[PDB]
C-alpha cells in the first residue's frame, strides 16, 4: 500500500487535491494534513496554478470528519510541521488563490468545516453536511463553531450547531452555504467548470479580492483569531472532561450516553 | 392579580411564561424581575438543560415595552440587575440553550426577545417587527443592531426604517426563525426542539454557545459597542418632543417637529 | 451638462446620474453632482429621504468611467475625496437612501447599491462586480461589502467569477428589497420612501447611526476594509494587467494576463 493521505494532480491551471483514505471514509488524520497542506503551499507558490479544488476519493465520502481512532490515541490531526495551518492542513491555511470544495459525498463534522474553510462549494446531490460533534462530547474545533453562523443565517446556524443534526445538499444550497448541487457523480467536473469561471479572470485582481474580502494581513485572516483563541480555550477544558470519554464509549457500546456535565 | 412571569419545569426544560395577557404580555419591571430571576436560576440548576420563553394565552407572545409604564416614567428592567437589560432577558447571556416559543404577536420588544433567543419557533399567526420608529422611539432592547445580524442587510434595514411587520412565514423563509407550526401547538414544538439539543453533551452545547456568540467572562463582548451607541441615542431621544408626541398619539397621526 | 441632476418629489430628493450616453458611468462630474446633492439633503430639514437613479431606460450605472481610468483621472469629488466613489460610497448621511436601479448596475453601479440603505430594481436590471475581468477590483467598497450583504459563499462566487446576478436572484437572496415592472422603478422607490418618511425623523436617524455603527460621524467599522482596499488598489494599478484588462475590453478581445 503506502499511498499518501492526499494526492495532488494538475488539470491544466487547477490543482486538484484528493483526500485519499476511502477505507476510512476520508477521515482526517496527520497523513491527510501533510498531503493537503503541502499541496496548498505548492499551489500558492506555483504561478502556473490559478485555482485549487479539494475533493474526496471514491463515491461515498468527501470527508466523514476527524478520524475518531486518532482522537482516541490523543493524537494530533494537523500537519505535524505546520500546526498553524490547523485541521487537515487546510482550515487555517489562507492562500491567495481560489479554493473550491468538490463534495462527492458525506461531509460531516470536519468535512463541513473543510467546506466552510473553502471559498466555494459544489456538492453531489447525495452529500450530507452537519456538525455532529456535540453528540460525542467534543465540538467543531476546526472552525465550525464560529464560522457556521458567519455563513448561514444565525438562527439556522445555531440549530445546526446545537442539535448536531445533518443538513441536505439542497438545504445547504438554499441557505447560501454551498454554491451548487449537481447530479450524482459529476462533482469534480462541475467544480473544474466553476474554477474555469474564475481562472479566466485577472490573477492579481482575484488574489487581491480574496485578501480584502477575508481581511487578510500578512497571510492571516485577522477576524478569525478571537474565534480560534476561544475554540482552543474551550477544547482544552472539554478534552479533559469525563463526558468526552463517555461519548465514544457509549457509541461503541451501542447504548445512549449518560452525560454527567463534567 | 398575578406574577409578571411564571417559571415551570417540563422535564429538563424550564418554561418561562410572560404572564400579562390583558396587557398583551408587554414588558414592565414585574416581568423583567420574573424572567431575569428564572433565567439566572436556569443557569445554575444542573437539572435544567434548556430554557423556553413564551407568552400567556393564545393572542400575544409580547406586544413590546409597556408604553403605559413608558409614559409614566417607570423603568422597565430588573431593578437589581440593570445589566440584564430589557425584560431581564436581552443582555442576559446564559450557557444553556434558549428557545422563544412565539405564540402570537411579537412586536418591538417582542421581536427583540426573539432576536435575543438562540432559536425561535412560531405559531403561524405570529407577526414580527420593529415599529418603534412610528412611535418616536427606537428598538433600544437590541433590535437596532441585532436585526441586521440575523436578516440580510437590506431586508433588515427595510424592517428597521419602515416599522412594518414581517409574517411568521416570511421570517422563517429568511431564516430569522427556525420553524412555523400550526395554531396552538408552539409550546409543544419548542419542547420538541429542546429535546433535539438536550440529548447532546451539555458541556459541548455550552461551549459551542460561548464560542458562537464570542463570550469572554460571561459577556458578549462584540455587542458592547451596539449597546453603548443605543444607550447614547436613547438617552438623547427621550428628551425630544417627538418622543412624547409619538406615544400619546389619541389614535391620530403624529406631527413630528424633529425636536 | 452636470454629471447628476437633483429634483424634489415632495419631501424626497431624487438624484439622477446624468451621463446616459456613457451608460451613466462615474467620473468626477458625477461625483460632484451626487456628492453635493447628498450633503444638501443632509442639511435641508424638509428633505426626509433620498432616491438615487440613472437617466434613461438602459443603465443605472455601468461602472467606473473606463476612459477616465485610462487617463488616471480622479473619479471622486475633487473637493471631497473622503466621500469616495461617486461622492456616495463613503458619504454617510442620517436620512434614508434608496437606490432605484433602472437598468444595468455593474461594478461601480452595484457598489452604489451596496452603499444605499435600500434598493428597488427594474426587472431588467443586472448586478455584478466584473472588475476582476478588467484587471482591477471593486475598489468602491464592493470587495468588503459584498459578503456583508449576501451569504459568504454566494458573495465569493460573485466576487471571484465577475459574473452577474439578475434582479430577481438578488431579490431572492435579500441583496435588494424589490423587483418591479419595467419602467416603474422610480415610482416604486418613491412609494418605499413614503413608507419611511411618515415615521419619526429623530428615530429614523438614530436607528441608522446605530445600525451602521456611526461614531463622531465616522462609519468606524468600515475603516479596515477601506484601508486594505486602498493599499491593494494602489499596488494593482501599477501592474501591466490593470492596463491590459481595460485595453482588451476597449479593443473587443480576450485579455492576455501576465500576473504582473
Amino acid at each position: 500500500t503506502d499511498a499518501p493521505g492526499a494526492l495532488a494532480e494538475r488539470r491544466g491551471n487547477v490543482m486538484v487535491i484528493t483526500i485519499n483514505r476511502p477505507e476510512a471514509r476520508n477521515a482526517i488524520n496527520a497523513a491527510v494534513s501533510i498531503g493537503v497542506g503541502d499541496a496548498l503551499e505548492e499551489a500558492q507558490h506555483d504561478p502556473e496554478v490559478r485555482a485549487v479544488v479539494l475533493t474526496g476519493a471514491g463515491d461515498k465520502s468527501f470527508c466523514a470528519g476527524a478520524d475518531l481512532k486518532a482522537i482516541a490515541r490523543r493524537e494530533n490531526l494537523y500537519h505535524p510541521d505546520h500546526p498553524e495551518w490547523g485541521f487537515a492542513g487546510y482550515v487555517r491555511h489562507f492562500i491567495d488563490k481560489p479554493t473550491i470544495a468538490a463534495v462527492n459525498g458525506t461531509a460531516l463534522g470536519g468535512g463541513t468545516e473543510l467546506a466552510l474553510a473553502s471559498d466555494l462549494v459544489v456538492a453531489d446531490e447525495r452529500a450530507q453536511f452537519g456538525l455532529p460533534e456535540v453528540k460525542r462530547g467534543l465540538i467543531a474545533a476546526a472552525g465550525g463553531v464560529f464560522r457556521i453562523a458567519e455563513q448561514l443565517p444565525r438562527k439556522v446556524a445555531m440549530r445546526l450547531l446545537l442539535t448536531g443534526e445533518p443538513l441536505s445538499a439542497a438545504a445547504a444550497r438554499d441557505w447560501g452555504l454551498i454554491n451548487e448541487v449537481v447530479e450524482a457523480g459529476s462533482v469534480l467536473d462541475a467544480a473544474l467548470a466553476l474554477a474555469s469561471a474564475i481562472t479566466v479572470n485577472a490573477p492579481l485582481s482575484v488574489q487581491a479580492s480574496k485578501r480584502i474580502a477575508y481581511g487578510v494581513d500578512d497571510g492571516v485572516v485577522v477576524g478569525d483569531e478571537p474565534g480560534w483563541d476561544r475554540t482552543m480555550r474551550e477544547m482544552r477544558a472539554l478534552l479533559k472532561s469525563e463526558d468526552a470519554k463517555e461519548g465514544p464509549r457509549a457509541f461503541a457500546e451501542k447504548r445512549e450516553p449518560v452525560w454527567q456535565a463534567r
